[PDB]
């Protein structure tokens, strides 16, 4: 009864949500409807031409992009750059379910979203990470979704409970490894096969990577200190998979960051404690809305250090929309959202 | 009713195996249990420690493979090494359902058996191959079941069909790409992974490859001509997939080869045809039971060429070794195997 | 005192190029200064922009693709291995020693090239590939060289010493993979590292890649009958390396065929013979100008099997350029080339 | 005329060592000639088994690791597996050259060895990081020398200017990913291919690492502060290179620290500091000695960044020892060692 439709459904996202949707129940039964897929130049193509891990939706044409399409669906996934999503949304009536993977509308102050994106701020939607606390509840029955960006999944993750048991100081190192598809599938140089296969490289360092204030705005969620973010993330030779590093000074037992992350988490059902002597493995969560985490305690550096994997496309994109839809819908948060990875 | 036991759990296979039960319809209604999960390699330690993607396992823990293990189990995965799933069977109830992922009871001839594996034949169980025509009605409600080898299940996938109706001389030539994952876990110094990454090699040539007779023996099924196969194996810097690029001598009219595919494969729901101009590609397949097949015919070399993508631990093992059960069990074939790949 | 100009240096075939001229003991003494840059787009930035390990050119600005700025060098080499040249040739003063990596003059057939290139043949010069019968002889002092592709270098090094010595019959299969940087620089979303990684696909099958004739036309001068080539050509996760696995079939014995392959190649100094029951890969070549090589007999098929190993951009692009600049310029052939790979 | 030996010679560190013995110019002139290659496990058999890419000594055989298989040597590299080599340099004439590229000379305080390893200090002896300040002297004619980490060599050359300007806290983190061949070649379930092909996981944590000592030594013996270190490693899916990620509470503003970072290293002919806007790769520096460094900072956060990329097997190996080498025997100290990368 519910029909969706997918702005950017030719993208790695859009990919993946379509994934996603035609492994849900409500698919299955029919509660679903998989209406127009969108893409920004490849209106008139078949989807089997740029997914063809899709084969049952491969015979489908492509449409344009305007409201002329995707007016008459229930919910619309918007899988857009920036600056499209803000007019978009504005152009659909009100009481349908947009769903952003894009960051709009992630933003809640105005003069950081002015800083780090270049354009006006379109506002705040609910923050689509179900296990943030408060976010639960602003995202049940809710009619607008801001998906989180893929590193800040792994960061607020790895680092909100001991913060927000005050077990750590809120400055914040965090070093995350990623693979290559979160840089999407637009075509450069710096993302060709050659050029990523056998090297590693950190980019939009030293503060200017537009995550950064995102890792912030959830550590400033459950703090009441300043917050201070040193972000730097690493390309290596992977297609899906982010392993977030965090650091933070800490003097706190490790008895009690442990026995804190288990009381923030032993009811998730998505996030994962590693057993003693386990460390996370992007390879483990890898097509599963999963995230696996490990905290430990550097003591000759009194130092909290926080591991965390996820997949870049799922939990920190596609997954967490898919998520945070259920809640949008009143369905089971896990609805068609597994935590087994395909490994290896 | 219907419990599930699964010898070998520490393996590629085994994981594997238990991830596809754990997606499968009849564990989420109760139709399905999963039992024992034994191991000779490090009985006594928990899955997790051998399998972090299957984390609703994680606690269980590896019993030894023995028959009194295995026993009171409706259903027994044999994802061992050649030899003891001939030991074993003969330990188990002849009324347990027996998938054996081994080799012992795949090859129906008994002197090419011992010429390749020094051992002595075994025997004979259906072959796990429910496209090859006529395997479908000899595990409809069996209960021994030998699955196929990775390579054999994409030759013969690209092959049959056209040699059915002999569109093609006898005379076949396969040369598989395939990724690290079908050499099993057993630590040697060439599976390490720098040697493996940045590296193709060639391995186990001119035709002692043991999956070269298993070729055969399903090409003659369709031909009372004389086979003789060509085969090589080729490891590339991947974990899953197998493309396998098999050509013959021909000098039928390609729209006569195309045609005798689609009549084969239309109404299979998980052989697909690439259409006209499109190619298989494994990352497309990954984590799927999917294979995705295309042909075309070199003229001037007046050679048929068929291409053949399979994910070499789902459709090429695990996947196979799930779909003949459900056959067994009178359940539909297509459940817990899904066509869409996880790409990219 | 030699001066050397590169058109296309903002590629791999150019930046291979000077990772080889910057090591030469020409380069070491004088004897060879490094001249003009050039690339079509992109001029005025810096070498190091594109090709980041070359610090010791990385300051060169690089100028337009004129005929000009490639004047007054004694050498011009055009890394052009998907482009075309001809027009550039017939422009430069004809006392140039021109090194053309791309196709324009591999071929000696008009029609055959006007069939898989679709333009106007434009001539013939010696192909840069010393170790095939009477390919060392014409280019001693030549001043034209024709660089012979990464494929056709392969399988004509793995096939032509046995259909040289009428010990296979002329219909040869080769079954190639290679490493995604063949495929060049452009930028395309087929050859992001998202794609390539984690899969490998057939491409161009047939006989339709411009390749397969000049298979045939390398094999032709070694014996009389017509020659049949079934190419198919796999892409894989990897950005160097070709492994060319060449089938044909036979009634020779074993001892007679490897007994051609010493005779073939005892004094090739980039050609080396695995010993008995090694294979080569390509990892053991990256970055050296050398080719590894088995052969084998499938007896039970009739067929005699050969696997090539060599690195793409080294012997088969600029290794090839630069071994036929040696004998070009009546240098020692080895200059510049190490026949030492870096695995891992 | 220096013959010399290699222990270990079956390893990655090992083969390292003989590629670059191979390129070396006092091995072209024979004023260095390759020994004995020692083999723990593998006496009798081939180095060509273990190394086909080292061709020019495939013949070579590998006898048993024993003091008089390798005295009669005037210079010894020892690579034994996991190190530990003090009892074996022990056995030998104090008149040889002794390089070894294990851990037991490399810590100058008895009780950090104690702790970290569990075993006897045997002492130190120079470390062989030519470009430490004050290191490069106890290397000129010394006759023992101490091979640096790999982490410690891109760690130290990222963080050590700005420390001994005084322009950094001595409180520092490093986030390190690394290619496989830094964990060595013995062959474990988790070092393969299927395993760390599409993953990145960190290990040994928080402390644990026994290179975090490592780290710590080398900056103290800059300033006059204590200094704490954050370690934290990380493999990725690749077969070498390092890049280090570097952070530091910062004390000053950028041009001071790159003015830090242009005078320290001006003058060091295998440091290389990235131009305005660019940022080191391990792509660019494989196979060659170069380490690529850029600096920044996070004013927001007020933390210095340094990123170091180095190829583990050279710069933080065998480059080392053998750049060494060269100033133990007053040879020029680049002989042999190349700054040019093997890329792509
Ligand atoms: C992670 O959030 C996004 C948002 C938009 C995207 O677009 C693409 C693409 O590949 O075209 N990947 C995307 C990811």
């Amino acid at each position: 009864a519910t029909k969706v439709a997918v702005a950017g459904a030719s993208g790695y996202a859009g990919g993946e949500i379509l994934r996603l949707l035609l492994g849900h129940p409500a698919y299955a039964d029919g509660r679903l409807r998989i209406g127009a897929l969108t893409a920004a130049t490849s209106a008139g193509s078949t989807l089997g031409e740029h997914h063809p891990h899709l084969t049952p939706l491969a015979h489908r044409v492509v449409e344009p992009t305007e409201a002329a399409v995707l007016g008459g669906h229930d919910a619309v996934f918007l899988a857009l750059p920036h600056g499209h999503s803000a007019v978009l949304a504005q152009q659909l009536s009100p009481e349908t379910l947009i769903i952003d993977c894009g960051a709009d509308f992630r933003l809640t102050d105005a003069a950081v979203w002015e800083r780090f994106y270049g354009s006006s701020h379109a506002g705040s939607w609910p923050y689509g990470l179900p296990e943030l606390p408060g976010a639960r509840d602003q995202l049940r029955g809710t009619r607008r979704i801001a998906v989180p960006g893929c590193y800040p999944t792994a960061a607020l993750l790895a680092l909100f409970p001991a913060l927000a048991a005050d077990l750590i100081e809120p400055a914040v190192t965090v070093v995350a490894v990623s693979g290559t598809s979160g840089a999407g599938r637009a075509a450069t140089t710096d993302l060709l096969g050659a050029e990523v296969i056998g090297s590693a490289r950190a980019y939009n360092i030293a503060g200017v990577h537009r995550h950064t204030p995102e890792i912030a705005q959830g550590l400033r969620a459950v703090t009441d200190r300043d917050v201070s973010v040193s972000f730097t993330p690493v390309l290596i030779p992977a297609s899906r998979g982010i392993l977030a590093t965090c650091t933070a000074r800490t003097r706190s037992p490790l008895s009690q960051l442990r026995a804190a992350y288990e009381k923030a988490y032993h009811a998730e059902p998505f996030i994962y404690l590693m057993p003693e002597g386990q460390l996370p493995r992007t390879g483990a969560v890898i097509g599963s809305n999963a995230a696996h985490i490990a905290v430990a305690v550097d003591e000759d550096a009194q130092t909290f250090v926080a591991i965390a994997a996820i997949d870049n496309l799922v939990k920190g994109t596609a997954g967490a929309a898919v998520q945070s839809m259920n809640l949008a819908l009143g369905w089971p948060e896990t609805d068609g959202l597994s935590v087994v990875g395909v490994a290896p």
